[PDB]
């Protein structure tokens, strides 16, 4: 009895992962989102089956129109839904339906302890510490905006984009998180990146030499896609609602992390 959702993912420390597996069988899911997805698949009561996305894509638009990845997957309607680290942006919602975040997001400041910063107003005002993010992400188009803005209410952002675009973003950026992450490890930079993946690099670092800044810019959420006009979206999102009032989202959030 009821039914089952083809969901589509793809692997995100700590949000989605490959569990216990024999080789050749087919693949288990664990994480926060995993955990997410149980309780309103327990709720709604529901089955489901995980499919990682063919070319490993949250997605993009294509010259053509069309879109590749998870959000290709759903408008194809090779999915019903779509759960990893998904960010609720304009350009997504344009085409696929949202539920309400089940957790923020936001762009952090990964460095190692003992500086005097706590800002990104601090950062941009250092003169020792090197900085910057992934190259042609969209991290680095939210700066690239910020930075370009002469709306802004002090220098804060033209100055962190003037160091994070040194040299068309060669010097300062780096080519994917991992590059970012262990930079920022080896003391003299610091990596800024999605508060959720760099907080769980900080809290499984060995040396425990890492911490982050989190001022909450670029504050999104992450969200549920499921298909344009989907009859599931409102309740999925009302269930989120109930979750996150009645403490359970809190719960698995310190259970993945620590």
């Amino acid at each position: 009895g009821g039914l089952t959702l083809k969901v589509v993912t793809v692997l995100e420390e700590p949000f989605v992962m490959v569990a216990e597996n024999i080789l050749g069988q087919p693949k288990r899911y664990k994480g926060f989102s995993i955990d997410v997805l149980d309780a309103l698949a327990k709720a709604l009561g529901f089955k489901y089956e995980i499919y990682q996305a063919p070319d490993g894509r949250y997605g993009h638009q294509l010259h053509n129109t069309s879109w590749n990845g998870m959000i290709g997957e759903l408008i194809s309607k090779r999915a019903d839904l779509a759960i990893s680290a998904i960010t609720i942006t304009p350009e997504r919602e344009s085409v696929v339906d949202f539920s309400k975040r089940y957790m923020d997001y936001s762009v952090g400041i990964l460095i190692k302890k003992g500086t005097p910063v706590r800002t990104f107003q601090d950062l941009s005002k250092q003169l020792e510490m090197s900085y910057g993010t992934v190259r042609d992400s969209a991290v680095y188009e939210y700066f690239r905006a910020k930075g370009t803005n002469p709306l802004e209410q002090d220098s804060t952002f033209a100055e962190l984009w003037r160091t994070i675009s040194k040299n068309g973003g060669a010097d300062n950026c780096v080519s994917n998180p991992s590059e970012g992450i262990r930079k920022a490890k080896k003391g003299n930079y610091a990596f800024l990146w999605d508060v959720a993946v760099v907080e769980y690099a900080a809290l499984t670092d060995d040396d425990c030499s890492v911490t982050v800044i989190g001022n909450s810019i670029s504050s999104k959420g992450y969200g549920i896609a499921l298909q344009h006009g989907s009859p599931y979206r409102d309740l999925f999102s009302q269930r989120i609602l109930e979750l996150q009032d009645t403490g359970d989202l809190d719960v698995l959030k310190q259970k993945w992390w620590p």
